[PDB]
């Protein structure tokens, strides 16, 4: 019945998308997860804040958990400094992933990659829910945390913990990389918070500080500390070829990646277009408007658009931050918007460019748009119809 | 490769077994109906009697017990108070057991684990109230679990306790389950209350099992506590050709709960508690009672589970250890209070000993020791037969 | 009539198979050449990190690594010296674990318990320099193992520390050695070192894992610590019809070093520390950490090996214990370090504590605990699936 090129491919597809999901299917159930420390090391960002951390290469690694504490002393005579609206979530400013052969899967920021492990969890990541339980319940172990504000003379300690995804998640190994088998040595790129970036004084734009306030100044990190665990499948299955390994999923990137526009004007569309090809499980837009974070009013209203014109969500910021909410169970900081694309991932040609909006009520000088993404990253194929 | 694999599912075998197991579990779920039924109140006084023996009602198939406890504390001490300890209302029951028609065990264990247990399956702290920025009024308005954080001296303070106790796993999988409709013999629930000599801990005093602790603790009473019973079951079960259409491995299994304790830590040396063979451990719960002191991760250098020959599949510093715990009841466990879930592949060793959970102490105060407490199924007649838990 | 017998070899069969592998193994020393070879070499400060993955090559048959630590100690103390422990040197490595490309672990015990095994390997202490009358000048000229007994208040020493971490079992008998040609997969050599705060003890404190103890402890630091890892392996493997000529049971047999912690002892009592089944245990080593303080033996009335049905096979006096211990390393452990060679015949319960080591204490202070340390071959699929240390 002279199927065609087309027809003959998807139909090649079908069953690879099949043998990928039993594949998927037949590694989870038989081989057992495991999570081990791969590096620890304290140090004072002084003397250095860049390390190349070296994940051990065994099965298939679906990530890496990062436990970062530090230390921070306020020496000014006087004054005080308070937490950022990102406050340790700023204690790792960058993070970059290389594969065994060095094929890049993540590069985004410390606030990027936190934002994301919240949104995955659908709760402020790691955080300790507060209720009316007389049983002693509670922050006890302070997995996350960091003091409100660190007076002139004190000095405070934080803990932070963030996890860097290869695999999507625990169920999905899309993105999943790969040791059964030898041979392909990297690379964990982790780059610190240092005096310089950690501290903001008054009036500075606190976006990648931990602390600001009239203190900031005589503010010095006595010490940081990380212990990078790898988690793992290990005793993989094997069947008659080898491996039973899922091949989509171990060829495909899951990877977040962050950038900045800039361009905004009062109450014109700017428009962040999709860079094409990905698909886009979600975005987070940061309203950086010159340094003020603002809660909303400064913006008239934020949309998706598809080349026709056509909005598919075009909400005002109360009534957007109200779909976050039902994602996360609270708001994201002053400033930051959070869009869910998981089901029906953004994919240009699919249905012509599409780009994330933003109306602005509000722009002052020196405004722009941090824009966090969430995407898989397959295999591109064209064909002659 | 912790070993036996897949291969204890090739040796059940009765796929065909299992394909009906849950076929007929399905048809119970879509014909019966749930009945919740109150099957005993009663109020007393600690001083005079402190355990019961409940008898629940010979009816379809029993999933679990809802126990209401309510009490009033006095503190008749001239002028201190008291607080309540780390577990609180949770130890208003001491321990529960309960035992089939067929004169079989289920759980056996301590209220405050039972409590832990039914934090972990919720998902949260048990029937807790979740605070929120709703200007709709919700919020701690009929008091569910409840209890003062203080009762000053000449106070009286009133307390609400509630814990599930189960049979079947949860709403949906009825493995655990007990039918009794068939048989006349009855079945035991029993129950362990506190008193005025567990219920108060004097400053200095392990809080382990009180209530309160304070500096009036000595003087402290029961005025009173009560309690009330409810059962749930599953009603107008469904027949067959065959009659009774009933999943017979899930009514064939056991699904208990039990604690235990061990002793005999030292610093910075692996203290490892062996889990038994037969039993499938769903999960773990590790209480470091550091000689009446409970302390937060800070007296651990590390917990693992490990199985002898590969090493370790988590080891982990008492913080990573606490964040696995957030993503499962979204906050941390009382101080000293440990937790491992292993639901979806269960500790099962086939030969005892071969899987163990490990604490590797930083600090050991005097009369050191980890209170264990375990959730697993088992195989009705490996329980019976072949089974024990603690490695000395 | 310790009970199986040499029935154990009428089991494994491959009478066979084990005159195959014995021949295959002939044909490897003989054909193939051996080579050491240095795998890495690294430098730095115990206050930034002291834990380190060596990286081992996947080249023929890996028989070992020789691990050379050396460190400068500076004493800051404004006036109090400090003085090597009884195991000094020897705690520059606190711990080592192996894993091989299948990510099976072999030997995971500590750095002390793995000197003493190269000690009794090596029928006297390892790497020393013996003392004679020889007017020619041998002597200690190379300072191979060393540290100065005591490091004066301001001074700075220095250590060099050897071990040697074994796969096969000797340079003969290639039971437990890996081969890393067949396979892209990594070799793990983890070593953790000693650091500031486990290399100082204070006067009174444990030192037991301490290399120096004194009044200046606490102002004592490393300078630097330096490390080189050399590997040895066999190359030019021996190719025949089949291909590699190999000795298929020593490739597939674990030669492990492994330690535990054992507490609970009361003076005038058989304190017994089970052996696993499974193991055959070549050797046995007991350290009787009496709360801090180290004896030569005179808070011990007797140690044994116990057998059911026999009786124990050798349940000696402390000192007639140690004459034992002097036939094969030509002197004596440090105080409180026994030795227990089964070399010729080794430990095999087939029931797991059938058989166990016995110390009957005289003496029993606070925190008393037995560290064990043990060398054991094993059936890697065994260790894999059945095995755990330890009876409590």
């Amino acid at each position: 019945q002279q199927l065609t090129p087309a027809q003959q491919a998807a139909l090649r597809n079908q069953q690879a998308m099949a043998a990928n999901l039993q594949a998927r299917q037949i590694v989870l159930q038989q081989s057992y997860p495991v999570i081990q420390q791969v590096e620890t090391q304290t140090f004072d960002p002084a003397n250095r804040s860049v390390f190349d951390v070296t994940p051990a290469n065994v099965g298939i690694v679906k990530g890496f958990l990062v436990k970062v504490t530090a230390a921070i002393t306020n020496n000014h005579a006087t004054e005080a400094v308070a937490l950022t609206d990102f406050g340790p979530a700023n204690l790792v400013q960058r993070v970059i992933y290389y594969d065994p052969d060095n094929q890049r899967h993540t590069e985004t920021s410390g606030w990027h990659l936190h934002f994301v492990n919240t949104a995955k969890q659908g709760a402020p990541f790691l955080s300790s829910m507060v209720t009316d339980s007389p049983i002693k319940y509670g922050d006890v172990m302070n997995v996350i945390d960091a003091p409100a504000t660190i007076a002139a003379g004190a000095t405070g300690e934080l803990t932070m913990y963030y996890w860097v995804p290869l695999a999507y998640s625990e169920t999905d190994l899309t993105g999943a990389v790969l040791a059964n088998v030898p041979q392909s040595k990297q690379r964990l790129k982790l780059e610190f918070a240092n005096n310089n970036t950690a501290f903001a004084a008054v009036g500075a734009n606190p976006l990648e500080a931990i602390y600001q306030g009239a203190g900031a100044a005589d503010c010095e990190f006595e010490e940081i500390s990380y212990t990078v665990y790898q988690s793992y499948l290990d005793q993989l299955p094997v069947g008659q070829n080898g491996y039973i390994l899922p091949l989509i999923d171990l060829s495909t990137l899951y990877n977040l990646e962050n950038s900045a526009q800039a361009g905004l004007t009062p109450n014109v569309d700017f428009v962040v277009q999709y860079a094409n090809l990905y698909r886009y499980l979600s975005t987070i837009a940061v309203f950086d408007n010159g340094g003020s974070f603002n809660a909303g009013t400064d913006i008239n209203y934020l949309s998706q658009r598809t080349a026709n014109f056509s909005d598919t969500r075009k909400l005002d910021p109360k009534t957007w931050a109200a779909q976050t909410r039902r994602r996360i169970a609270t708001d994201f900081p002053k400033g930051v918007y959070y869009c869910d694309n998981r089901d029906k991932p953004i994919y240009t040609l699919q249905y012509g460019n599409v780009g994330f909006v933003v109306n602005p009520k509000t722009v002052n000088q020196n405004a722009r748009l941090l824009m966090g993404y969430e995407y898989f990253t397959s295999r591109t194929e064209l064909v002659n119809a």
